[PDB]
Formats: C-alpha cells, structure tokens, sequence
C-alpha cells in the first residue's frame, strides 16, 4: 500500500506514535516519506548482507529477523515479512521499540537528513486527526 500522509499520519496517531518518547506525528510523517515514500512494501538490500524493510526501512541486522543477515538481534521480536504488511501495526510497533532502547530518530538516516530541524507539522497539516 501507497499511503498519503493524512492517511499515514491518523493510522500513526491511532498506533500511539504522536508524541511518543517526544517525537511529534509529524516527525514520523516526515520519516516515512522519506524512508519509503509511503510504500509499505518498499525494500532495500544493503550489501552488508542485511535489508531495510517497509514504511519506516526498518533493518534487519538489529531489529527484524530476516534469516539472511548476519549478526541478527531481532530487538523487535518479529520476522522482517511483518514489516511489509499494509496495515502498519508491526512497523509502528518495532518503531516504538527503536526509541524506547535508547535511540533518537537519530535511528533513522532519512529522518536526520530530510526533518530534523525543520517545520515538520507541515506534514500533518490540514489532516483530520
């Protein structure tokens, strides 16, 4: 599924992630949009051998189980495949995970890079939450 972001931002909000550890929905907003342009099915195959997964490119040496990177930690709990689902529950889950072992949205590259430091409620703006 291809979301847009008022679509994403009141799935975020209802999963719990406005606010959550004092990152703003629209922070995640910006996150998704550009990790994954809102593609829950997005991949990148890294040639380390591990895979970044799904609307937030969710990695799998630390945080999902894919079978195929070394080092795996699973810190998440969950197989990398649920991270590809349309409904986002698992990646909102395992987002919330990130954050809660101690990382920023540091974590994610594209956040730093792309909304760190900016208006970010543009994101949310005008969205029925």
């Amino acid at each position: 599924k291809v979301f847009g972001r008022c679509e994403l931002a009141a799935a975020m909000k209802r999963h719990g992630l406005d606010n959550y550890r004092g990152y703003s929905l629209g922070n995640w907003v910006c996150a998704a949009k550009f990790e994954s342009n809102f593609n829950t099915q997005a991949t990148n195959r890294n040639t380390d051998g591990s895979t970044d997964y799904g609307i937030l490119q969710i990695n799998s040496r630390w945080w999902c189980n894919d079978g195929r990177t070394p080092g795996s930690r699973n810190l998440c709990n969950i197989p990398c495949s649920a991270l590809l689902s349309s409904d986002i529950t698992a990646s909102v889950n395992c987002a919330k995970k990130i954050v809660s072992d101690g990382n920023g949205m540091n974590a994610w590259v594209a956040w730093r890079n792309r909304c760190k430091g900016t208006d970010v409620q543009a994101w949310i703006r005008g969205c029925r939450l």
